[PDB]
């Protein structure tokens, strides 16, 4: 049974989100629909990602390392490789296990970009494992064509570049034909200034491998990711509720539930049509979310974009199978 | 009932370790004895540390940074606070949440310390939360005294400072009389070279919070740390089975056990010199672990100091309470 994958911890402060590993905070649907697979399962144990349902770090031995002109101090570290290299990855060779799916923001000048994923680390010595020391930086990790010259933006895998970008100036800049990258895997939102900016990834900006099923609204059933507080590097002080806003992050799944779908194979759980469903009892009122066969998550809530904050969630229970057609409740 | 505080996954592949984040693949005897607070709980709810049961980030708006010297490039960057100054942390006012427990390892010319707690970030202005940018680095974190001319380990916070100091020159330094700290709270292990080290950190390294409890033998009951793979500076690439060695680190608790203990009081569970007891079933053979009222785990292993793999474990079964004077069985 697939009961036991939702249970109360999962969304009412323990359980993190599968793109972000931040504490699950709110649901956040997405009426216009989306797709994901990296760090995503479905219940007939399958990815169509190169993630494992974990967060430690980003590494690939291969990559091209560079930086522009005559000058090293001070300078914008590039890294990059092809999609499909990541020959070590027994889940996929698409990238390396734990690198984002999100498209590249490009950026140059004195221009820090917005909504990039970034994570902290650098380059490093493929002869010998040691880091290039005076490469370390925050970095925007993405999905590219067009690197080194102009790194462009894609969603999908095929004929993909993943790319590496230090967001500021690096002590020393490395140019190196072969050379490590090494990030660490819990990322944070670049922003060019206090603000907060929207959910992140907007559906637009994620990156999906060949084959991925799409989540699209059926009936007054939409889909949802999984919202959490995230850092972001224009105000890096910022937590829940900062004056300057609050940033969210979003991920398809709880992070428990992928690790549980990837640990077992729930194929015998649902009928062709059905979401397992689960009933969220808060303090006052109730929903339900709907589980579908690939993965996704969905709530009764229609058109609405509203964030529907879990802080009054008490606890969760079980339901069943149910046909996708049936309205999932809402009345909070 | 403590029963469903460890269960099977917490120990056979998705548990991670109280202190690293790590996966938990091996148990470490630690006949020696230690002592642990930081993000370790007790049967009667409660810590002696000054972490939430999760791994974030590390931020503390006010401290003083510096650099030696009258040139700004590429300088070892120092931040330091009094320990007992993370007024915003309703856990503890020690050091601010996440702050590794770990006592500072002096370093100085090109030597990168051994058996640092390492993470990534920087300094940050104060005034807007804004990063200095060109702080970005690896840092060393830890608990010393006689900042900022002398950083020293110490093993209290009673007195203690809570310091910051890149191991690798920054891009350019910071002097600011008050300015904050972020660090991603999941570290690596800092080590000068390609060699793996000892599992890290020692008991003489741990730093704890004034009327922690210690872990002694028990008869032939020995306490344990959880140990995992974590990364190291020297060779950021090597992972489990490198053939420069595998590199330890240990936590107190598995996360999992952590986090049900902060979220219920188990006090009615032992009587005064119970543990409770699992059953740890392997591929062939079987291990209990006792759990203790002050929230240390034990085997019955004796003098033993050798790392005990855990890749053969297949379940676990609770056995209940069971004297603290009975040999834990160890049957491999
Ligand atoms: C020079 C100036 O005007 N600076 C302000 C800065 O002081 C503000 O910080 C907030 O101040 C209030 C009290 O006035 C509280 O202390 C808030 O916690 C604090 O916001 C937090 O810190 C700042 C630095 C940001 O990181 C913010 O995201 C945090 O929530 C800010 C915001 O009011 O405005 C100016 O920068
Ligand atoms: C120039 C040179 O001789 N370098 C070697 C380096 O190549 C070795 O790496 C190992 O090589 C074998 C094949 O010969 C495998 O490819 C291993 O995966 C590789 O070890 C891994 O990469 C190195 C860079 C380290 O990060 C190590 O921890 C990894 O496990 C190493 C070790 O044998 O020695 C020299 O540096
Ligand atoms: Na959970
Ligand atoms: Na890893
Ligand atoms: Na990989
Ligand atoms: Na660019
Ligand atoms: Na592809
Ligand atoms: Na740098
Ligand atoms: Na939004
Ligand atoms: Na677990
Ligand atoms: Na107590
Ligand atoms: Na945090
Ligand atoms: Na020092
Ligand atoms: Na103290
Ligand atoms: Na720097
Ligand atoms: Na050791």
């Amino acid at each position: 049974s697939p009961a036991d994958l939702l249970t109360t911890p999962v969304l009412t402060g323990v359980g993190t989100d599968n793109r972000w590993n931040g504490e699950i905070v709110g649901l956040q649907p997405v009426p216009g629909g989306f797709s994901t697979c990296n760090r995503h399962w479905n219940l007939n144990g399958s990815t169509f990602g190169w993630s494992s349902p974990r967060f430690a770090a980003i590494d690939h031995d291969r990559g091209n390392a560079s930086y522009p002109g005559s000058s090293s101090s001070n300078v914008l570290e590039l890294w990059y490789a092809s999609a499909g290299s990541a020959a070590d990855n027994p889940i996929s060779q698409i990238a390396p296990d734990g690198f984002p799916d999100m498209s590249f923001v490009p950026f140059s000048g004195t221009t820090v970009p917005t909504a990039g994923w970034v994570g902290f680390g650098g380059i490093w010595n493929s002869s010998n494992g040691a880091p290039f020391v005076t490469t370390v930086q925050a970095y925007e990790l993405g999905f590219a064509t067009g690197a080194p010259s102009n790194p462009q933006p894609t969603t999908t895998t095929s004929g993909a570049q993943i790319v590496a970008k230090s967001i500021y100036g690096v002590a020393t800049g490395i140019n190196q034909a072969t050379a490590g990258l090494f990030v660490m895997a819990s990322g944070v939102i670049s922003t060019p200034n206090s603000s907060a900016i929207t959910y992140t990834p907007q559906p637009n900006r994620i990156v999906n491998a060949p084959g991925t099923p799409a989540a699209a609204p059926i009936g007054k059933n939409t889909p949802i990711m999984f919202a959490s507080v995230v850092r972001r590097t224009g105000d890096i002080n910022a937590e829940a509720g900062s004056t300057n806003g609050t940033q969210y992050g979003a991920g398809s799944q709880p992070l428990p539930v992928t690790v549980g779908l990837s640990l077992n194979n729930y194929s015998s759980a649902l009928m062709p049509g059905q979401f397992f469903v689960w009933q969220l009892n808060f303090a006052s009122g109730f929903m339900e979310l709907g589980l579908s066969v690939d993965g996704y998550f969905y709530a009764g809530t229609g058109a609405s974009a509203t964030l529907i904050d879990l802080s009054e969630l008490v606890d969760i229970r079980p339901v069943g199978p149910r046909p996708s057609t049936s309205t999932l409740v809402y009345n909070l």
